[PDB]
Order: C-alpha cells, then sequence, then structure tokens
C-alpha cells in the first residue's frame, strides 16, 4: 500500500561480527551458504543464542553481493512474526555481509515428514502456522515465490516457520528446479499464470501453498507422483488437472487445496481466509 520495494537498509540491525562464533554449515548454494553460529550478546537480553548466518561464498561478486543485500533489506522491513524465520541482526561493515537469523533446530518440514509419531492435529497445526506466516508476508506486500515444504522450518515446540534459503539453496543440482530458459524454477509448485507469464502475486503464492498442503497431508511425497515435468505436464496443469486427495487429508483440507488450485487467480482464497477456516476447523 504505502511502501514500494526501494528502501535502503536500517542500521539498527547492525551487530559486531566479532561476537559471532561460526559452527557447522547447514546448507549451501552456488554463491551462498548458511552456517550455524553462536551470537555473543545479541539483542537487549544479552543472550548467547545459537543462530544461523547467511553469507556469500568464496566465489561471487557483483549482483550476488546485491542479492544478499536485497534479501537483508527485504527481511529488515517484514518485522518479527512467530511463523516466519525472523531476522535477528546483520554485519554489513568491516567485512562481508552477514545476515543473522533465528536458528530452527528441527530442520525443514519436508525431511521431518519423510523421517516420520505424527498426528492429525500435528498436520493441521503445521498447515495453520504456515498460513499465518504467509498472511503476514501478504500483509507486508511481500511475494514469497518459493512456497514449499522444503522452505518451512520447525523450531522449538515443532512450531513451523516459513522462510527461504535463497542464495543458500543448491538449486543447480536439485531436480525439483526445472531448466526453463535462463532460469531454474520449482515448476511443480507454481501457479500456471506464473510458469507461463512469469506473473508472481500473492494469489500465486496461494497456489503454491495448496501444493504445500498436499505435501503435508501426504507426509512428504513429491507432488504429481510419477509425472515428469514436460510439455504434457504443462498442458495438464493448464487444462485443470489436480492431484488426488492425500490419504491423510480430511475432505475439508482437500477442499482448501482445490480452492488454492483455481485456474483463475482471483478465485483462489486469501491467506487470511485460509487461517480463519483452519482456525474454525479446530
Ligand atoms: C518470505 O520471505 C522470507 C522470510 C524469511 C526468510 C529467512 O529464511 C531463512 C533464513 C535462514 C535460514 C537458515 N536456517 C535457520 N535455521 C535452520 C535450520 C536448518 C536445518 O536444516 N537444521 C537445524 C539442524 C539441527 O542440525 C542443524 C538441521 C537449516 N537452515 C536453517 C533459513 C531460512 O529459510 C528456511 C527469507 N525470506
Amino acid at each position: 500500500f504505502i511502501d514500494p520495494t526501494q528502501l535502503p537498509y536500517n542500521e539498527k540491525w547492525e551487530f559486531p561480527r566479532n561476537n559471532l562464533q561460526f559452527g557447522k554449515t547447514l546448507g549451501a548454494g552456488a554463491f551462498g551458504k548458511v552456517v550455524e553460529a553462536t551470537a555473543f550478546g545479541l539483542g537487549k537480553e544479552d543472550a548467547v543464542l545459537k543462530v544461523a548466518v547467511k553469507m556469500l561464498k568464496s566465489t561471487a561478486h557483483a549482483d550476488e553481493k546485491e542479492a544478499l543485500m536485497s534479501e537483508l533489506k527485504i527481511m529488515s522491513h517484514l518485522g518479527q512474526h512467530e511463523n516466519i524465520v525472523n531476522l535477528l541482526g546483520a554485519c554489513t561493515h568491516g567485512g562481508p555481509v552477514l545476515v543473522i537469523t533465528e536458528y530452527c533446530c528441527y530442520g525443514d518440514l519436508l525431511n521431518f515428514l519423510r523421517r516420520k509419531q505424527l498426528s492429525s492435529r500435528d498436520l493441521l497445526h503445521f498447515s495453520s502456522q504456515v498460513a499465518q506466516g504467509m498472511a503476514f508476508l501478504a500483509s507486508k506486500n511481500c511475494i514469497h515465490r518459493d512456497v514449499a515444504a522444503r522452505n518451512v522450518l520447525l523450531t522449538n515446540g515443532h512450531v513451523a516457520k516459513i522462510g527461504d534459503f535463497g542464495l543458500a539453496r543448491d538449486i543447480m543440482n536439485d531436480s525439483n528446479y526445472i531448466v526453463k530458459g535462463n532460469a531454474r524454477l520449482p515448476v511443480k509448485w507454481m501457479a500456471p499464470e506464473s510458469i507461463f507469464d512469469c506473473v508472481y502475486t500473492v494469489q500465486s503464492d496461494v497456489w503454491s501453498y495448496g501444493i504445500l498442503l498436499w505435501e503435508i497431508f501426504s507426509l512428504g511425497l513429491n507432488p504429481y507422483p510419477g509425472i515428469l515435468v514436460n510439455s504434457k505436464f504443462y498442458k495438464l496443469v493448464k487444462d485443470g488437472y489436480q492431484m488426488a486427495q492425500p490419504a491423510f487429508a480430511p475432505k475439508n483440507i482437500y477442499s482448501i487445496m482445490q480452492a488454492c488450485w483455481a485456474l483463475e487467480p482471483t478465485h483462489r482464497p486469501t491467506f487470511q481466509q485460509i487461517c480463519s477456516f483452519l482456525q474454525e476447523q479446530a
């Protein structure tokens, strides 16, 4: 509404890089990595917290530095919310850019479902918490563009947080990211208007959230099982093909996924409508 995506960075986030003790790496991409670390004296409470630090790798420059900066500026304007991976601080002077975020000890939702015991209440909680996080991003005018279980983290209490590995995801070597022109795109998660027109809105995040609901209630099957991404798959999604209901999905949840897969983006529900319906279902 009142703010576009052009604001500079808020120095209030700055944290002294010498109070960071790096630990194990948590994941890496072509130009970025995410490392565990301990922050020594972070915030008002002077905590010594385990954190995750996003940073560029040995080999990058130019737009890569900018893209991390842009990631940092984007997160500094969201603010804090329980159901996202929140920014805690950053080091932008005296060295390479470091983006300090919450550490989610249980890892990503997808491997959690695959490692699994769960319950029907546990899947509805995951679905609702992700929906709250997406509603918060929506209300900030922020288009996620990679909504999927591999980008949802579980932290203490097995509370779900939506985030994005961004530069720290090895996209070049992940078959879920399809070669399409000069881009690697998570086609199986993507709204048709976004695959074809490269149109990305809140409503296209809603489609991807429906795919994410299917992942949750299948306990982490790959979407469109057995169906390879090619021209025929594109014709299927455009013609209105929808995956069948997951075995553990109550009919009410499946109806949410179908509403999310409306071919007309205005006919999908908003994230707040999904929160309220998930809310009543409890
Ligand atoms: C909508 O816009 C937004 C919103 C938010 C964001 C920021 O998102 C992120 C920021 C930082 C990280 C890094 N990050 C933190 N905790 C993590 C735990 C693991 C793990 O695998 N774990 C825990 C373990 C126990 O052994 C170690 C196994 C991996 N990486 C971890 C991940 C992010 O997103 C998923 C971006 N864009």
